[PDB]
């Protein structure tokens, strides 16, 4: 029967009772990390987020390594509150910034990265920690920069690219920044690659380098938790509904759907 299954939907999505947040022009990584763009959700909270086809970045070129997991990690989680640490940066130059991250018109970067360079021309082995006394878990994010050239490799760090390595009691990660050029993004032919870690309480973060390193200025708190992500282009009006597909938002009354497999909410069983 045809009782039995939904087929249809007013194609919006209904904005309640469910916290959504449209990403507009920004993906829920570049949120995370700061693009400009996405100054505005900075902190907030949602039960589901919602990506756009549209979406671009619009800062230094980057890559996740482990995109998926991260998107879907922090999805779940439903939260972007950030807190800002004190960390010791001492022998280095804080806040690098770039042509290519630009914010009111002035050469910016990621609002939550911190990209050292060389002070006098020194750049100390850093051995920095920062302890999680706290109750909950802390979730840092950090990366490595690739540069084009060999000279600029020397500007910026004032020797050639070592180890960078991010241990925890539980945890190593260990990476070789590699100076190469890669086709210009925003003419930048340089490439910053993303990485992250999660330390526990009684545990303690620990970071080991002589450059190349693209720094935290705190942690996410990570819940985990049922929050989601959907990629749609489906529009938002004001309307109640339970449950929610990338085709827009149906009834949950029948047993069964066969709009879409992706839903959020209480849902019938999608057959066919
Ligand atoms: C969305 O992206 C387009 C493409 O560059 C841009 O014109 C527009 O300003 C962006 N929206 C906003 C206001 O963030
Ligand atoms: C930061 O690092 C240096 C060298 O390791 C140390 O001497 C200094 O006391 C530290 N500053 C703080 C506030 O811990
Ligand atoms: C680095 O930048 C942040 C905000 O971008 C600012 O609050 C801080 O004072 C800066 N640090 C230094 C030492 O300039
Ligand atoms: C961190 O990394 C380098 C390269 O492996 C290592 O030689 C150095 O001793 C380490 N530093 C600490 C804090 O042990």
């Amino acid at each position: 029967g045809s009782e039995l299954v939904q087929s249809s939907s007013t194609g919006e999505i209904c904005n309640s009772p469910h916290q959504i947040l449209d990403g507009e022009n920004c993906t829920l990584i570049d949120a995370l990390l700061g693009d400009p763009q996405c100054d505005g959700f900075q902190n907030k909270k949602w039960d589901l987020f919602v990506e756009r086809s549209k979406a671009h970045s619009n800062c230094y070129p980057y890559d996740v390594p482990d995109y998926a997991s991260l998107r879907s990690l922090v999805a779940s989680s439903g939260t972007l509150e950030f807190n800002n640490e004190s960390f010791n940066w001492t022998g280095v130059t804080q806040n690098g910034t770039s042509s290519a991250c630009i914010r009111r018109s002035n050469n910016s970067f990621f609002s939550r990265l911190n990209w050292l360079t060389h002070l006098n021309f020194k750049y100390p082995a850093l051995n920095v920690t920062m302890p999680n006394n706290e109750q909950f878990d802390k979730l840092y994010i950090w990366g490595v920069h690739h540069p084009g050239t060999d000279k600029d490799q020397i500007f910026l760090y004032a020797q050639a690219a070592g180890r960078i390595t991010v241990s925890t009691k539980r945890s190593q990660q260990a990476v070789i920044p590699n100076v190469g050029s890669r086709p210009r993004v925003r003419n930048i032919p340089s490439r910053v690659s993303i990485y992250w870690t999660i330390v526990k309480p009684g545990d303690i973060l620990l970071i080991n380098s002589t450059g190349n390193l693209i720094a935290p200025r705190g942690y996410f708190k990570i819940r985990s938790g049922k929050s989601s992500i959907m990629r749609s282009d489906a529009p938002i009006g004001k309307c109640n509904s339970a449950c929610i597909t990338p085709n827009g938002s149906i009834p949950n009354d029948k047993p069964f759907q066969n709009v879409n497999r992706i839903t959020y909410g209480a849902c019938p069983r999608y057959s066919k």
